[PDB]
């Protein structure tokens, strides 16, 4: 029947949301896409197991489809604030967040229709164009967790580079001193009171630290 076949179409879809909600759980820890993430997980799960157990009943595959394929627009809303957001100020991540909570709320709402969640797909859609108009951060300003976002990559950029070019191959004395710039850095990161300048300047004093340790 081509409803089988349609079904495992999105069996697989749902294998590769899951695989890429997974990886995105990881780098919107203590965001304002924490707990939306969560539940795309959790809504991953629970067209999985409605997939499944309706394997060879042979029905009606267009809520379950509507559903699927807004998990796409939720997955492409997180990458957007990844690349376009980071240097908002709070309230764009704030207010898009929020939309994409009113996504996967639809998607795991039974008596959504078709019509609500696509309806809803549109708003997250306009509320992505929407947030692009916000102010950005001034360099003094306070710097909120995506700005820290690009010093947290920067730590562990300087933690592979350490133990593959200084590790075993420069005297441990270097190695403890680049050591102490990682740790300093990870300071400034927990810091709530530090502005977008001195997260610049901290990037820049680890990459600094990295090329000391590498000379
Ligand atoms: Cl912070």
């Amino acid at each position: 029947v081509n409803s089988n076949n349609q079904a495992q179409q999105m069996a697989q879809k749902l294998d590769q949301d899951s695989i890429q909600l997974r990886n995105i759980k990881d780098n919107v820890q203590g965001t304002d896409y924490e707990k939306p993430v969560n539940e795309a997980i959790t809504s991953v799960e629970k067209l999985k197991t409605s997939l499944r157990a309706n394997s060879e009943t042979v029905y009606d595959l267009n809520s379950i489809g509507s559903r699927v394929e807004a998990l796409t627009d939720v997955i492409e809303a997180i990458t957007f604030s990844t690349q376009h957001l980071a240097n908002k100020v709070s309230q764009a991540n704030i207010d898009m967040g929020f939309g994409i909570t009113k996504l996967v709320i639809r998607i795991l709402d039974p008596f959504a229709s078709v019509d609500s969640i696509k309806a809803q797909v549109n708003d997250v859609k306009a509320l992505e164009q929407k947030v692009l108009t916000y102010p950005d951060l001034k360099p003094t300003d306070r710097a909120t967790i995506y700005t820290k976002s690009k010093l947290d990559k920067e730590i562990w950029n300087t933690r592979f580079t350490r133990d593959k070019k200084v590790l075993n191959v420069k005297e441990f004395k270097v190695y403890n001193t680049l050591n102490k710039a990682i740790t300093h850095a990870v300071g400034v990161q927990l810091n709530p009171n530090v502005t977008v300048q001195q997260v610049d300047q901290e990037i820049v004093t680890l990459q600094a630290a990295l090329q000391t340790a590498l000379k």
